[PDB]
């Protein structure tokens, strides 16, 4: 928002690659450490519907065919973070959508190899972010909590 | 079921608020176990008296329910062999102070009241958790690549 | 005490060993992330003085004379943790004096060999801790602060 | 150059969110070498001075009273360009410019909430050195590792 | 005892897992002294040699078969008390049995799919060593940090 | 491309400072596969060749006793642009200028104790590997999770 801008949300998936090789936890951890609070989360298998319109931009790429049936192929898990900047600051811990531009230090610097197995997405934006929300969450799964670490991290 | 029985186990509030969720599905990750379902939920009283309903006789009944229902709750479904009695394992006692270094209560709590997870503790247990936690559409059925190096 | 047992305090040593194996931050770690209460930590070299007073009830073994000079021989960190039973789970989570007999998990289990070579101290009982903690620190060493993680930890 | 110090310390918020230890681990991991440490409840008087170069910013008299609101770590560090590089190890002042891998960019979000500080040039940390600690608190001690880490 | 030496090998489930690093790790942050270390792909006929004590065990066949299926890692580790520590580190060989803390007890569901194998004892791990090693693949170096392990 | 192939010995000093499992663990994670590994002590004549390409420079000389004087790590890897993602997970050759969060931005201090070294280009791991290696060390294995990196 604009109040203190502490309640923006960003809409991060975990992909099929990440849930095989085990890294869940790693990734959740990683926000986790950072500050942000998680305000959904769930493992769902997405329909090709969803995930045509979820990467509606890419449609004239020629993978695109195959990133939708690739993310459609197994479990995802689906995560909506919330804090200062979070849109922005996610894609910095995630790294560039290409491991091979990510640094390490990143998520994708660290963990994975190759552009169409890279583990994770991130909204890129703000309004990305709200469409991707609304996209995959209801509202009433999108949880308002009490966050204790909100002093230490918020002046 | 063998390999394919499942599981229920919960973060508590205490869990999420210090930031322990990645950590305990780290553990559960490593241990060789298949996540089939995942949610953050606040539950409500209701399903809690049910979940507890055992215990409604104990003294610290009440205000179970009530801290479990004052937070958010990460609610997991885990699955693999003999998955109910090795996660017990891996948590640890439910009070801390009887769990050891290295279990998950052993090394990150030390009161029963603050004990970070709950952990189905029977097959029945589990059947019926899983069943009020979670619809049978939430709990996904996946092919495990690691299945052939953790199993015969 | 006695009203919750909340306030019970231990005394906590990385010897000489722990300060060149780079396992000072380790052995803090294990301590904060189990819940207790940091109140007090400093660097010493401890002079022989002490050590002699400190280690008094193993003045008849053979090694205590090596004991004491090799406690005096290199930086000590100084530490006292505060919380419900403290004195007798930080002697569980270092694990047995001998790191031959303790198990994986605990410090001395995970990181040391041999028991001269046991990278940390731990007061063995209530009384031994007041004792300890006396002879190590000034009353004004000890911190009094509030634990936002409290909340957390105790019902 | 390798008996250069800093001085770092640990804020409140460092301490309340339990990361003393992962704080020290990584720069026992860099190969630096401890040679002082207190947890300690600092003056305002103490903190005045050491941020004395910021008296005229608006955020001073919050950042003095935050920082002696709670229990910090106080350290020197000491290793070949120790001031420098452990402030390349914390990240930029504001957590938002940190990269991931540097403390600040891996586990804050706010400038006024970011975990540490560290000495500037070396003759801020002789200062700050001085200010915080006596001679007799900062020890000597032959670092096995020092063979494995300087040529 | 402090040159005591233990035989250790990551078994193909372990490589395959990606946790060979996890497992070197552990023995050296207890202070082990790695003194021999290779990938190799073991024959059969090394196996059931190096198994021979299980040869009337019915799954002696299929372990074989399983162990000369793939990479595997094989070491050498030497310390005071090692082969016995090790055998605590590795935990017991069915991971049913084997506490949180331990290798198998972290990471391990199934018997036959185990991790790693470690000598029983400091005869089995002479044999052991030198069925899989040659001479010259053992390797003495002067460990810095044996003065902070031993007395 | 993702049979590509480099070589990376961790270093004396990687030894000594027990990070070995450390620096398999980072690519592990990463998703490469270890295709060869050993624990040597290579002789000078070896590490001549290994760094001709430096004759020329002044550390030429100690940078060879260095690394002839104690064990290595010798490793090959394998996978998508691995040698020059290797380069970028080690850090610049000189720690002074790697940040935080590769290997040597987190462990090492001096460009002569940097902890292990990478190819710098695929055909200088042809020839690293082809040096240090006989062809039988290479192990082909079947990556189960080949299907989770790659395309
Ligand atoms: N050039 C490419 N070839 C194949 N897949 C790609 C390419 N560029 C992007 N992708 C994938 O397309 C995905 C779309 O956005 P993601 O954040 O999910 O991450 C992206 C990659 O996984
Ligand atoms: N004596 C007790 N006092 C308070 N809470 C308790 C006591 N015994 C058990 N519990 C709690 O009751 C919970 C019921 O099952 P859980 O697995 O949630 O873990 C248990 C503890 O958190
Ligand atoms: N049998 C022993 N031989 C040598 N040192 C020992 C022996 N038993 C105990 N110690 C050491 O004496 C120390 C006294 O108590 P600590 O907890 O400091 O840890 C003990 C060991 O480090
Ligand atoms: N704009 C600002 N608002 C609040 N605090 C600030 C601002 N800029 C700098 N600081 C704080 O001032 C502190 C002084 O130096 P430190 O290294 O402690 O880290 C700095 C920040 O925590
Ligand atoms: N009942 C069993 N079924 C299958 N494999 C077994 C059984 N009991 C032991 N093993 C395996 O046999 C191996 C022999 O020694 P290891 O140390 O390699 O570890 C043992 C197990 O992996
Ligand atoms: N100026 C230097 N002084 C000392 N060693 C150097 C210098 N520049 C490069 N090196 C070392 O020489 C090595 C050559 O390649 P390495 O990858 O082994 O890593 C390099 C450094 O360890």
């Amino acid at each position: 928002g604009h109040m203190t801008g502490a309640h923006e949300r960003t809409f991060l998936a975990v992909k099929p690659d990440g849930v095989q090789r085990r890294l869940v936890g790693e990734i959740v951890r990683r926000f986790e450490r950072k500050g942000f609070k998680l305000v959904a989360l769930k493992l769902v298998q997405a329909s090709e519907e969803l995930l045509r319109e979820h990467y509606a931009e890419l449609r004239e790429r020629p993978f695109y065919g195959r990133l939708v049936k690739y993310m459609a192929s197994g479990p995802v898990v689906a995560m909506v973070w919330q804090g200062l900047d979070v849109v922005r600051t996610s894609r910095a811990l995630i790294g560039a959508t290409n491991p091979a531009d990510a640094p390490p230090g990143t998520i994708r610097g660290d963990f994975c190899i190759e552009v169409g197995k890279n583990l994770i997405h991130g909204s890129d934006s703000v309004e990305s972010a709200r469409r991707e929300i609304a996209l995959w969450f209801r509202a009433d799964e999108l949880l308002c909590w009490e966050d204790s670490a909100g002093h230490w991290l918020y002046e």
